[PDB]
């Protein structure tokens, strides 16, 4: 397999790049790191920012989940059709990362006391992405342009995990709702998402979702 | 008018690095300053994609998200590596820079008094990967990636400049990083920009903390 993915046995910051490789018919290796293995210190000390994921592409090793998404976007042609689209692609992925950051902060540092508050604020947090779809061909294609980009898989993941956190959170957003259904129905992505290596992986590392 | 417009609060903050880029690249831009007053009104905010600043315009292209603007300028002014391999390492640096900038703004705006000692203690460990990155590329005598400047350099540089203000001498433990800052700061147009009242007379953050 041209690609290697080193990460803990969770979906987390690897779900989107996983969705992408499967969807792009790519092949890759999963190097599963257990807490035990991680608690060791060897691997971690060896990681550039002391964290996972880590990714190998030939002699090339990267860290940072967003660096890996952009690298696959760049090499596989999932980064807009021009410099203008790339920038919008970036604007989406940055917004996706901003909400992801609030998501993991809830999950791992304040689930029980800030969840209601988090959910009260969700729609306002999701509104920008339906607005983005509303300005791109009535939201019938992809988040940016009429070609899929790495940011699509990243936003897809973010939407999927929020549906679990706050079911029906999408019900007020028709374009978002339909985008999820449409992307999830792409065959390879479909089979992947229905696969045990996805389905039987928890979303986060602490059992909350 | 300049084809570039920067819409921001009167602070360095998340616009410092991209202004350094533009200054250093001899590019022209307009600054549109936003007071709290104005922001407090809500019409601007309502109109911002993610309800925040900065807001950037390149002709009729409007961008949000500071790192989106850096990559856009990096893309257009050829500050994004020599090849695709370099482009990814550049991204990898910038992601690390953002990750630390995120901890910094949290300290500055939500836990300065209580958190500052612990922040300064953990700082060397946060700075080390960049020292390591320089030590792996021309012994740190060039740029953070390869032998040509990139948007990650300006963002990293700013990151190091503000940490020198919050933790004076913090780079005394990282010779490569220290030399780097002295080198880049010495580029004629950047040095010029950095000593100018347009940069100097802006506070780093919006709450009077640094
Ligand atoms: N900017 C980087 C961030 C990379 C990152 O955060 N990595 C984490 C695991 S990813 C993931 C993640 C986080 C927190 C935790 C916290 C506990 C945890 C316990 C058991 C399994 C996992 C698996 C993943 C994971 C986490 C766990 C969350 O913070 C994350 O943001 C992610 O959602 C990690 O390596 N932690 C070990 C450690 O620092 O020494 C990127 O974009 O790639
Ligand atoms: N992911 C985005 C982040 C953009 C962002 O955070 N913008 C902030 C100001 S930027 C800046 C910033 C933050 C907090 C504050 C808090 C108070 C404050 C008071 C007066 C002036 C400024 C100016 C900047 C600024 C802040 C202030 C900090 O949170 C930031 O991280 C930055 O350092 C904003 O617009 N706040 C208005 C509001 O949400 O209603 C990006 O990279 O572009």
């Amino acid at each position: 397999p041209p690609y290697t993915v080193v990460y803990f046995p969770v979906r987390g910051r690897c779900a989107a790049l996983r969705m992408l490789l499967a969807d792009q018919g790519q092949s890759w290796k999963e190097e599963v790191v257990t807490v035990e293995t991680w608690q060791e210190g060897s691997l971690k000390a060896s990681c550039l920012y002391g964290q996972l994921p880590k990714f190998q592409d030939g002699d090339l090793t990267l860290y940072q989940s967003n660096t890996i998404l952009r690298h696959l976007g760049r090499t596989l042609g999932l980064y807009g059709k021009d410099q203008q689209e790339a920038a919008l692609v970036d604007m989406v992925n940055d917004g996706v990362e901003d909400l992801r950051c609030k998501y993991v902060s809830l999950i791992y540092t304040n689930y029980e006391a800030g969840k209601d508050d988090y959910v009260k604020a969700l729609p306002g947090q999701l509104k920008p992405f339906e607005t983005l779809l509303s300005q791109n061909q009535g939201g019938k294609t992809f988040i940016v342009g009429d070609q899929i980009s790495f940011a699509d898989y990243n936003l897809l993941d973010l939407l999927l995990i929020h549906e679990v956190l706050a079911p029906g959170c999408l019900d007020a957003f028709p374009l978002l709702s339909a985008y999820v259904g449409r992307l999830s129905a792409r065959p390879k992505l479909k089979a992947f998402l229905a696969s045990p290596e996805y389905v039987n992986l928890p979303i986060n590392g602490n059992g909350k979702q």
